[PDB]
């Protein structure tokens, strides 16, 4: 891909991906400050679906503004020699995911688990607030700033009221059925789940193994994956894992308010 879009973005290094697309660090020249940008393949840019997705992307994405979730500051389509190539230019943040962090700590200390979460909460409310599912909620799409601020990230699947991976899936998902916040809510249970023990709920040898996992088990209770765990919070987590939606949280509000009951 090249270093400079539209004269304005210069393009740095990969921050991530956010699916098939890749996501930079660039410097926004017009107004001298980091930002992050998202460039869609270019072949995938010539697909009708992508591009659809993409613009709808950046179109849900920019249309709710919250703190503890990613701004989207433009998006436009370079004219390149390798063709158009449409963007999105977000918030930069400078951080590390719940995944990183999980993996190189271990799990966090209670404490430090129910507010990062807690936090998560009110971003995903919001989001749903605003009539939009994010559907995707796992440890690597959630972020710690260097200013330790909570980022939810990654609307690359969120859909409106318009109308890969394994473990962090909602039981309807997995069937394949609508999705709503409560499936949100599941997911979010799931990474809560992980950060609590170091651990994810299910684990296999491939994506249909788990799912069945999330379908067929019972979680095995925190408490039991790790001392140090309140017989008050393990109820929480696994209502969030509640197998029926009807007997998880109805929304992340709900959810969020019980753990600001436990801490
Ligand atoms: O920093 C972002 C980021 C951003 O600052 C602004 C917007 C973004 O979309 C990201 C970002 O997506 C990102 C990373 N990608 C997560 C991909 N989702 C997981 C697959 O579903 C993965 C990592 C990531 N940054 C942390 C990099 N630190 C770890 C080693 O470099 C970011």
């Amino acid at each position: 891909t090249p270093s400079h879009l539209s004269d304005r973005y210069e393009l740095g290094e990969i921050l991530g991906f956010g699916g098939m697309s890749e996501v930079h660090l660039a410097r926004d020249l017009r107004l001298h400050r980091d930002v992050a940008v998202k460039v869609l393949r270019a072949d995938l840019a010539r697909d009708p679906s992508f591009y659809l997705r993409f613009r709808r992307e950046a179109q849900n994405a920019a249309a709710l503004n919250h703190p503890a979730i990613v701004a989207v500051y433009d998006t436009g389509e370079a004219e390149t020699p390798a063709g158009p190539l449409p963007y999105i230019v977000m918030e930069y943040v400078d951080g590390v995911t719940l995944r990183d962090i999980v993996h190189t700590e271990g799990p966090m200390t209670p404490k430090r688990a129910i507010e990062v979460i807690a936090d998560a909460c009110q971003a995903l409310n919001f989001s749903h607030q605003n009539g939009i599912i994010h559907r995707d909620v796992k440890p690597a799409n959630i972020m710690i700033s260097a200013t330790n601020a909570v980022k939810v990230m990654d609307f690359g699947i969120a859909r409106a009221i318009a109308d890969g991976t394994a473990q962090y899936l909602s039981p309807e998902q997995a069937r394949g059925d609508s999705v709503d916040a409560r499936s949100d809510v599941y997911s979010l249970g799931c990474v809560l789940y992980e950060v609590l023990t170091g651990e994810p709920p299910f684990t296999g040898d491939s994506p249909v193994s788990v799912a069945y996992q999330h379908v067929r088990e019972d979680p095995i209770p925190p408490s039991a994956r790790h001392e140090g765990l309140s017989a008050d919070l393990d109820a929480v987590v696994l209502k969030a894992l509640a197998k029926n939606p009807e007997n998880r949280y109805q929304t992340a509000a709900e959810m969020r308010a019980d753990l600001v009951r436990v801490h």
